């Protein structure tokens, strides 16, 4: 089993114990560390914050402490316009030119492999990320002769039903990709003005309709459009997603006004890391979908869903049972990294929730 765990850039910048840097985290948790994100320039990959190639080096000298430990560079990401991964891979020229910057770049900072995080390829793009992940793999196998091991490349890619049909080829990418992580974390939010749980386990005989936004269809397509088990990595959430409610009805389909209050630490609006949830919960009525399996809490006008220990278990436990390669965790500097945030003092409970399944049985 794999637990590819992500680690993000800017949450070094949170005030107090929010600050998170790539030392905080332990080197026998996880089996790779992926880094989030790398900016493209003049088509080439390149660094994003000031103080990179610092992190970077700090994240890669944990591999001295554990050396089975494999860490990754993701590209894109979230304030990376899709447009901009489109004009790169639509034209072999420009494409070529990324393909031939990446192996020098992660040689040189000491990753052991790229992840694309293309969010996300339109109807239009389909052809192109084929292309991209082919030529990229094509390239990472002809470096190699150089008598190095072996670069990994892996892809973030899109959970939704519609989103998977409209700019993915599910068969030929996963030839080509290492292990593939499954966003099985966004299924409501979005803009909707009903409340919902954004990562739910199950369909929920209750409000069917959506009939598809849930961690096991998602699963299940992916399956039966061609990618194989042993390369699918399946999302875990260290977050949750907040809702302003709108009137005092708490349950299912209640009215919402907007997203939630920012956190004290992560300080943006509609998400609260693990955290900053462990103190919400003082004083909070918690409740549970039984069908979806999923919790989420509410305290005031403050509605939230979330994802618990025994939520994340039990998703662990599920692909364990349909035997996918592994967990993805997002994100490490979420999760209650130091440990003093959410009672029973442990660093990082819910990663390691997670961990423990994987290593049972
Ligand atoms: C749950 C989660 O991880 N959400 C991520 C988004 O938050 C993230 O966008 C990033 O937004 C933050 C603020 O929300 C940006 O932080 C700023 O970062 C710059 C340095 O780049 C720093 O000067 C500022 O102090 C800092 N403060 C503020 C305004 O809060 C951050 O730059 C954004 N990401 C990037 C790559 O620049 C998106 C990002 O793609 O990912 C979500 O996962
Ligand atoms: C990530 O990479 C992108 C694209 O390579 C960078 O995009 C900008 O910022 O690039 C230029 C240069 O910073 C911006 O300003 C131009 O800068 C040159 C000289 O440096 C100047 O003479 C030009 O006339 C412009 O004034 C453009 O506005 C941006 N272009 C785009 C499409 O983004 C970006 O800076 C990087 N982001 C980070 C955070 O590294």
């Amino acid at each position: 089993y794999k637990l590819i765990c992500y680690y993000t850039s800017w949450s070094q910048y949170r005030e107090g114990d929010g600050s998170c840097f790539p030392d905080a985290i332990d080197p026998f948790l996880c089996t790779h560390v992926i880094y989030s994100f790398a900016n493209i320039s003049n088509n080439e990959i390149d660094t994003w914050e000031w103080n990179d190639v610092t992190l970077y080096d700090t994240l890669n000298t944990l591999k001295n402490r554990n050396p089975k430990l494999k860490t990754l560079l993701s590209v894109g990401g979230w304030n990376f316009g899709p447009e901009r991964f489109s004009a790169i891979a639509s034209k072999t020229q420009s494409r070529r030119t990324f393909i031939k910057s990446v192996p020098p770049f992660l040689r040189t900072h000491g990753f052991d492999g790229l992840d694309l995080a293309w969010l996300y390829p339109g109807r239009r793009d389909k052809r192109h990320l084929t292309t991209l992940v082919k030529e990229m793999k094509a390239e990472f196998i002809r470096e190699a002769q150089a008598g190095t091991e072996q670069l990994l490349l892996s892809a973030a890619v899109s959970a939704g039903k519609i989103a998977i049909d409209r700019g993915y080829d599910i068969a030929q990418i996963s030839r080509h990709l290492d292990f593939i992580s499954l966003l099985t974390y966004d299924f409501h939010g979005a803009w909707r003005q009903t409340v919902g749980h954004h990562s739910p386990l199950f369909a929920g005989n209750e409000d069917a309709s959506s009939r598809f936004s849930n961690a096991d269809y998602a699963v299940s397509y992916m399956l039966r459009l061609g990618a194989p088990a042993n390369k699918l990595v399946m999302g875990i959430p260290t977050f949750g997603r907040s809702f302003t409610l709108a009137s005092s009805k708490t349950d299912v389909g209640a009215p919402v006004s907007g997203p939630g209050v920012p956190g004290r630490f992560t300080k943006e609006k509609g998400i609260l890391a693990y955290y900053e949830i462990c103190d919400f919960l003082h004083g909070a009525t918690t409740h549970r979908f039984r069908d979806q399996q999923v919790p989420y809490a509410t305290k005031g006008n403050q509605w939230v869903a979330y994802d618990d220990q025994e939520s994340v278990k039990n998703k662990a436990r599920y692909l364990k049972n349909r035997q996918l390669a592994g967990a993805m965790v997002w994100a490490l500097d979420l999760d209650d990294f130091r440990g003093t945030f959410c009672g029973q003092n442990l660093t990082f409970p819910l990663t390691s929730a997670v961990k423990d399944v994987l290593a049972e049985v």
